[PDB]
């Protein structure tokens, strides 16, 4: 069926646009990972703390294309439009956040200390006053925005 | 039809299993913008210079997760096995090469310089010997594999 084969091709891009989301903000997780560290010959990352400075603007990055790829997909988000629209304005506050907190994020001489910079994007982290709490309001948001799956899903399985 | 339904659920998973690759890439190429920055809160990112050590960890990071979701893809991959393993070890390549260049990448008190970053994670950089070239050879052949967008979208559009 032309229309029932629409379907499936909507449904289809929609959770392709979601994972793309997802994998972004997966990365923010790995910069945490990174903070304090260097890269490690054999061990893959040592410490050398108190220098996160550079790796604090490419959360900010990352985050600002998180923005654009939630905004582009309003248009083509269908019965979803609300949970994209509610995903985009958690993105939104997270990079915002970010921007409010130069004095600990940006520092001189690259030197944002480990102690602030988990508090802006380590989700688990128990201050979260530097970005932290809104990173994770946008996890779960852009989660619960990932219920496409089961409506993508059950497109196809219209088998029935 | 059961198995014609079957197949356009598994060529799903599989543009799905790449897309997530795909995004884990740009992100690196987000990264690559903050070398040498600092978040700047009219501006976004502002030049602070010289202290990209844990910047590059991120990356390192990032690229050990991209190998880890083209290995677990390949039992899943079908036809498609032959591209995924050789994007998989263009992967590998690009995560060995940081761990090469400690010199360089890995710069006590946050020192890695940003021009010795970018010949690591700028595809576009002129000297790309601390890694950027591996990272291109990654782009590219993960935009071969990414062929399976033709592949899934045909096993959709068996409509005739």
């Amino acid at each position: 069926l032309t229309v029932i084969s629409k379907k499936i091709t909507d449904s289809n891009a929609v959770v392709l646009a979601v994972k793309e989301v997802e994998a972004l903000l997966s990365s923010i997780d790995e910069l945490a990972k990174a903070i304090g560290q260097k890269i490690d010959r054999n061990n893959g990352l040592a410490v050398e703390a108190n220098f996160n400075t550079s790796l604090l603007a490419g959360a900010y990055t990352i985050s600002t294309l998180i923005t654009k790829k939630l905004d582009e997909l309003i248009k083509n988000s269908g019965e979803l439009k609300g949970e994209v629209e509610k995903a985009k304005n958690c993105s939104e506050a997270f990079t915002n956040k970010l921007k409010e907190k130069t004095q600990e994020l940006a520092v001189a001489a690259g030197a944002a200390t480990d102690i602030d910079a988990k508090k802006a994007i380590l989700k688990t982290n128990r201050d979260k006053d530097l970005g932290a709490d809104e990173l994770g309001k946008l996890f779960k948001s852009v989660e619960s925005l990932s219920k496409a799956a089961q409506e993508a899903s059950a497109n196809s399985v219209k088998e029935l």
